[PDB]
């Protein structure tokens, strides 16, 4: 009936219609002829006709959230954003506006299953930062605050925006905490295979390696129109959790571990047409990210076999589900270890349940929620999760967090 | 080296770093549900002269396949005239059926598409005749445990009269008896079909695994009940390799997965009743059929028996229990000598299939959410493979229930 997408939950039988997608101002990669919903990346790599359009949209969005849409303040602010843009080609956001955009960005992130927390975000303004040494100080303050000795707090630090005729502020690392990936002579990799390239760039910019499997990397912080600079994170700020299993004594002997703080640092924060090329954000890990992807992906630590081997499992055949049995124990070890270390973490069952709650909330608040099924469903025990059975509608909303081309090349 | 842009979509594999481009989607003639505004790829069902063309495309396609295109025949072949419709030759039907399966985006078992036994039953005119055909289909495909892929095609649709239909969603499914308190004895998924069977005069059972009778319908007539010969339905008692008490659960499952409620579309013609079968992927039984909250829902029970801590999610009792149930299935089928493939082998073979199809047609339509299995998603190779989804003809599609 309704001229809007009908989404069904196959478990509860319930139905809803998405009206939120109508506000989308950015096109996706799908077409009536073919769905490219599975692709990780759409496919690629500041005027007034178009910037002004995005700014007002954002401004309306903001006045509407404080329930003062169409008021005097609203009208004046609009006039104001046109004034600044016409005489300079760009414009600045108010503090309160920045806090709103940041939270909306997380809120709008289709791939994030932890959005029930979108409201509890600590925004740190660092739009006043003017050097790499300053970027590094903000960053450590961020980590200290977010880590909070185990009781993690979601936070984002927003550095200065882009301005034509000038280089952006950038963090070369994909995360604030990454383990080194050392290419070996035999062609293998010591450390995290994912970070081979960033590890190599650090060594070039004067960093001295170390053949460990979990050596925290330095940060390559870049201030406008200047070569990056190396900064070593003070060990005491980087909280880590050595891994051990609740009943398998040998697990601890594997010498495995992981850091508590998941802080993405390479994405672009876009608000009202403004681009914050450096805006690291952090929350707390969902156990499957560590115990399934980071540790079990063939191209990552790839430990399944090592673990199935201690378990005395028939690794000679797929039908023995050795891979499945091993992955579960590994995921359990991660959960047992964080809880043992009093470091915040959420399992995939709890996360997905709370994500379903988030959907209902969003339905009443915005009439919908952009969600990327393939990312909302956990990497293990997919259908044992409630979100598996939930049909989702994916679209692009702003404010948004987006991908941006790497600094180097 | 690779198209960039939207024309031919680049597809990447994140485990290997390999990249390819899909040129096959250009042959799509049917729009899906996605828009540049919002992707609806996760929905399960569509919100919801032309013929003469759909049927030349098929004929060309068929003639190009036998390496005999643009000749005399193909040309000569390209009834709609004085009838408004037309009929396919048998060899053409076999080719079309094989292609429908080949183009199914949600089937991870497509490595097997060339190996399909096609049964032509377009000459049925009674529910009775459908039954005999179906019985022979089950027998052939089961082949005493060494399962064979098979499809039986019934009379196409004729604009004007009713459709030949098989009311059941599957040729073999277990009855679901509701029984005041509000619980189901059997398969909750089959309450409706069970009730309809009783309504149509079937004497119910009183078991957790009573095989359901078939409700077969010839055009414009009320369906007719038929009871499958017990000797025809090969089942498999479930038990675990080490958990001795598992067999005590008294669980079991049938060996043959035969879909019967879909519509087969070939060259514009629609075959409303075309049951098709293959063999199971262990996780369909062990995860969906047995663990799903609205199916046999044995998850908790098994966890408690295993003495897991079901008080908190964090103990991962659901995860552990699910794996053991999946293993039980694989163990039971192997022990019983009945064909079946685990999600690891099937997806490994599907990856091969993708390579093949790339050399063969420059791509392969695939639905990621369905290719990746319901458990252990990222421990499977397909998880890290990007996929393109679009519709090709021939194709299998949903149709409304006959009631
Ligand atoms: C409160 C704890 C929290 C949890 C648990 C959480 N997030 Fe996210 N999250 C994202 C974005 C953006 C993505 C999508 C990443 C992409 O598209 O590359 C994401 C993705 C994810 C993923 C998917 C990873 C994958 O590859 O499958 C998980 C799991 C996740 N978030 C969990 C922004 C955030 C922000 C930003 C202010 C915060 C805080 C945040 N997320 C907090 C959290
Ligand atoms: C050779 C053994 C074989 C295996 C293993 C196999 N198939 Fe499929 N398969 C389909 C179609 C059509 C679908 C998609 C069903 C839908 O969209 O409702 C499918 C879907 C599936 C699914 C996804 C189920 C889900 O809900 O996640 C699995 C797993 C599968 N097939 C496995 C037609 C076939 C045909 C028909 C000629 C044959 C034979 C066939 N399939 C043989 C096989
Ligand atoms: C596009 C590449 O994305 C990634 O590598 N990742 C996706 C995003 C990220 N995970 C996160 C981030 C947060 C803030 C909390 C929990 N988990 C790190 C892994
Ligand atoms: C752009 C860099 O991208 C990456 O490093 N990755 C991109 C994809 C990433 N995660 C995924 C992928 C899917 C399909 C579902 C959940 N999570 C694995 C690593
Ligand atoms: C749209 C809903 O589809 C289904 O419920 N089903 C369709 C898919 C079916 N599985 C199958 C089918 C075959 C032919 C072989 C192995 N597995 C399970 C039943
Ligand atoms: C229209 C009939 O639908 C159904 O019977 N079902 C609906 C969905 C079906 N399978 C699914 C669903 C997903 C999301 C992925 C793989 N397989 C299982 C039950
Ligand atoms: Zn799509």
């Amino acid at each position: 009936g309704p001229k809007f997408p009908r989404v069904k939950n196959w478990e509860l039988g319930s139905i809803t219609y998405d009206t939120l997608c109508a506000q989308s101002q950015q096109d996706g990669p799908c077409t009536p002829r073919r769905c490219l919903g599975s692709l990780v990346l759409p496919r690629k790599l500041p005027p007034a006709e178009q910037l002004l359009s995005q700014a007002r949209d954002f401004i309306n969005q903001y006045y509407s959230s404080i329930k003062r849409s169409g008021s005097q303040a609203h009208e004046e602010r609009l006039q104001e954003v046109e004034a600044e843009v016409a005489s300079t080609g760009t414009y600045h956001l108010r503090e309160s506006e920045l806090v709103f955009g940041a939270k909306q960005a997380w809120r709008n992130a289709p791939r994030c299953v932890g959005r029930i927390q979108w409201g509890k975000l600590q925004v740190f303004d660092a739009r006043d930062c003017s050097s790499a040494q300053e970027m590094f100080t903000y960053i450590c303050n961020h980590i200290k605050y977010a880590t909070n000795r185990g009781n993690l707090r979601s936070a984002i630090t927003v550095f200065p925006q882009r301005a034509p005729g000038r280089g952006d502020f950038r963090i070369w690392n994909s995360q604030l905490v990454r383990y080194a990936g050392y290419r070996q002579q035999d062609g293998s990799v010591r450390g995290d295979p994912a970070n081979v390239e960033i590890t190599e760039l650090c060594i070039q910019h004067g960093w001295t390696p170390g053949n460990g499997r979990f050596d925290v990397l330095p940060l390559l912080l870049q201030a406008p129109d200047e070569a990056p600079e190396l900064f070593v994170l003070p060990p005491e700020l980087v909280l880590e959790v050595p891994l051990e299993h609740p009943t398998l004594e040998w697990f601890a002997a594997l010498g495995l571990r992981w850091y508590a703080l998941p802080a993405v640092s390479n994405m672009l924060l876009e608000i009202g047409g403004l681009e914050f090329s450096a805006a690291p954000f952090s929350g707390w890990y969902m156990s499957t990210e560590i115990g399934t992807r980071n540790l079990c992906d063939p191209h990552r630590y790839n430990i399944l076999e090592d673990v199935a081997v201690c378990m005395d499992l028939d690794t000679r055949t797929t039908s023995s589900l050795w891979k499945d049995k091993a992955a579960v124990e590994i995921n359990l070890a991660v959960l047992h270890s964080f809880q043992l270390a009093k470091v915040t973490i959420v399992d995939h069952h709890a996360a997905t349940v709370s994500f379903m709650k988030h959907l209902d909330n969003e339905q009443k608040a915005r009439g919908g929620c952009p969600a990327d099924w393939a990312w909302i469903v956990p990497p293990i025990s997919g259908s044992l999760t409630p979100v598996f059975h939930q049909e989702m509608v994916n679209y692009i909303l702003s404010p948004a967090f987006r991908y941006q081309p790497d600094p180097w090349k």
